[PDB]
């Protein structure tokens, strides 16, 4: 007899259909819609990166897999899986009322993004565990962080190694790599928030695993708001390091995010593209996470850590 456990994966979330962009967009706006002019330019970009539908199933995608993994991987729990998410439904608090009318009495939690922010991953774990309390007689344990499990790291190692093996000699002699994480308002330094150190720390493990002694850390996809947002966002960034140095290739990591979604296909994939193309260098991003087994068994250690289960 095992025990059953609630897995509840939290993530930001993502429009399903391109008439869910007005909502998802107003809700990240705290409710102002956006003007039509954007709403017109936002379809333009998820068209330019292939469509919507795709989205959605990569976060469903991420769950499915890893609460079966973990279930064949050990034998002392069942987990089953519910998706929380913060600017679309099923929302957080959805997830959890959905755990407690199941039965679920005991649950872990994961976020998909590594790296510990009180803006992001904090906020989403204090609402799992203020709907529990709410409903009663349900309990969750929260994984804070996991940007240092050393087989996530390893997957960036790997693929950024393949990366440089893949260039040319005079690319592979003059090539930077460029480690990022979604941009966050500076004033959570005010509260002490490891999230800037801990990008810098994902930045020198990968580059140290993959053996690549020139790298600098960035930021992107900063929201709109009046006050400062961290930086240097990426595009800044290339553009300052090729006129300082003249590198001819620049490799992206987005270590902050998991998935193909519209941060690495349009504000990588795009709009950093632009700028190695105005300057004359070769774009390389490797592959996300997404579903891959490799990344799955990674998560499913950090759970199974988390929970004791494993050393
Ligand atoms: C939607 C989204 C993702 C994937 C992410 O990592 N973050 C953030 O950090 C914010 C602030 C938002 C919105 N998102
Ligand atoms: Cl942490
Ligand atoms: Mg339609
Ligand atoms: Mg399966
Ligand atoms: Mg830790
Ligand atoms: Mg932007
Ligand atoms: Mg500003």
């Amino acid at each position: 007899s095992r025990k059953k456990m609630g897995l509840l994966v939290m993530a930001c979330g993502t429009p399903y259909k391109e008439e869910d962009i007005e909502r998802y967009y107003t809700h990240i706006r705290r409710g102002r819609k956006p003007e039509p002019e954007m709403l017109q330019d936002l379809k333009d970009r998820y068209e330019a990166i292939g469509g919507i539908s795709p989205l959605a199933q990569i976060t469903e995608q991420q769950a499915h897999n890893l609460e079966q993994h973990l279930n064949e991987i050990q034998d002392e729990i069942t987990f089953k899986a519910y998706i929380g998410l913060k600017h679309i439904e099923p929302f957080i608090e959805d997830a959890v009322a959905e755990m407690h009318k199941d039965g679920i009495t005991e649950a872990v939690s994961i976020v998909l993004a590594p790296h510990f922010s009180t803006f992001s991953v904090q906020s989403y774990n204090k609402r799992a565990k203020e709907e529990a309390e709410k409903l009663g007689g349900l309990t969750i344990t929260s994984v804070e962080s996991w940007y240092d499990e050393p087989k996530f790291v390893t997957y960036w190692v790997d693929r950024v190694k393949e990366t440089y093996a893949s260039m040319p000699e005079d690319e592979r002699e003059n090539a930077m790599l460029i480690v990022s994480a979604h941009s966050l308002p500076e004033k959570i330094k005010e509260f002490g928030d490891p999230y800037p150190d801990q990008l810098h720390e994902s930045a020198k493990l990968i580059a140290e695993g993959a053996g690549v002694s020139e790298y600098a850390v960035g930021w992107q996809s900063e929201g709109n708001t009046p006050d400062p947002w961290l930086g240097p966002d990426v595009q800044d960034l290339t553009r300052d390091l090729f006129e300082q140095k003249g590198y001819q290739a620049f490799v992206y990591v987005p270590v902050g995010f998991v998935a193909d979604h519209l941060e690495v296909l349009y504000d990588n994939d795009y709009e950093c593209k632009v700028v190695t193309d105005d300057i004359g260098a070769s774009y390389y991003r490797p592959e996300m996470p997404n579903a891959k087994p490799e990344f799955i068994d990674a998560l499913a250690t950090v759970v199974l850590k988390k929970l004791g289960r494993v050393d």
